[PDB]
């Protein structure tokens, strides 16, 4: 009913990290790659730096959330830099986001990886529920790939923190990943995130397809109320597709809880091809951020 948030917000000097290349702009703003070298700490840490005015209130809300999480399947904030622009520094995920990764390696992704990814995404999502945190923007584009065997959830710009059912007021929302009760009444729950988890899994099983492609977002409310959902992907058995359909039920409380999605996909992961049918199944002192722990 209280629980003080004793997370540490580290302030990083601009002379500590060396930007190396621009990763790309769009949606938000500039995202860099670089190395972060703490002064006299004999380490070099590959990092990603974000920036884009008084939008600083929005970027600092994301820094508040990113610094308040600690889970192997959720990207944590390493620190911020308060130079002429406000920078967000996090661990570099070298293989990009999962959406672009699954699109580029279509013909070389096995069932074991697809099922392992859903287990890990469900693990990070169940952790966010333990922190009473509603992501509100779960998608394949917001899942980054550290290694092909290790993914993490990112982008907390819309993440809201509950206590002991959030009502939104802002503008741009991703309609095609949102639960029905969020499109109509702007209600967001941990079960609202489960709906987005189902759409996220559907993205992976279709190897990067766009949900409701060619359908205007204004008609999504009409379609889902009539009982229509996303189609069964070709590679998915009815066992896998039944789980997707369960996350899209009207009653918010049937959508499996994230702890149950961990279990179901775990058991499918120990026999992957029974449930997915796929055709043909100075770099010296560099430390990964996951092995750099500060008290
Ligand atoms: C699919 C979009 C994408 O992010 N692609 C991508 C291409 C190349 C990369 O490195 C080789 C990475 N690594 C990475 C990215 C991010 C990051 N991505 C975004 C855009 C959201 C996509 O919808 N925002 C960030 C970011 C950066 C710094 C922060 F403090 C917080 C968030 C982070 C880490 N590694 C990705």
């Amino acid at each position: 009913g209280e629980a003080p948030n004793q997370a540490l917000l580290r302030i990083l000097k601009e002379t500590e990290f060396k930007k190396i290349k621009v990763l790309g702009s769009g949606a938000f703003g500039t995202v860099y790659k670089g190395l972060w070298i703490p002064e006299g700490e004999k380490v070099k840490i590959p990092v990603a730096i974000k920036e884009l005015p008084k939008a600083n209130k929005e970027i600092l809300d994301e820094a508040y959330v990113m610094a308040s999480v600690d889970n192997p399947h959720v990207c944590r904030l390493l620190g911020i830099c308060l130079t002429s622009t406000v920078q967000l520094i996090t661990q570099l995920m070298p293989f990009g986001c999962l959406l672009d990764y699954v699109r580029e390696h279509k013909d070389n992704i096995g069932s074991q990886y697809l099922l392992n990814w859903c287990v890990q995404i469900a693990k990070g999502m169940n952790y966010l529920e333990d922190r009473r945190l509603v992501h509100r923007d779960l998608a394949a584009r917001n899942v980054l790939v550290k290694t092909p065997q290790h993914v993490k959830i990112t982008d907390f710009g819309l993440a809201k923190l509950l206590g002991a059912e959030y009502h939104a007021e802002g503008g741009k929302v991703p309609i095609k990943w949102m639960a029905l009760e969020s499109i109509l009444h702007r209600i967001y729950t941990h079960q609202s995130d489960v709906w987005s988890y189902g759409v996220t899994v559907w993205e992976l099983m279709t190897f990067g397809s766009k949900p409701y492609d060619g359908i205007p977002a204004s008609e999504i409310s009409s379609i889902l109320e009539k009982g229509e959902r996303l189609p069964q992907p070709p590679i998915c058995t009815i066992d896998v597709y039944m789980i997707m359909v369960k996350c899209w039920m009207i009653d918010a409380d049937s959508r499996p809880k994230f702890r149950e999605l961990i279990i179901e996909f775990s058991k499918m992961a120990r026999d992957p091809q029974r449930y997915l049918v796929i055709q043909g199944d100075d770099m010296d002192d560099v430390v990964d951020a996951d092995e750099y722990l500060i008290p």
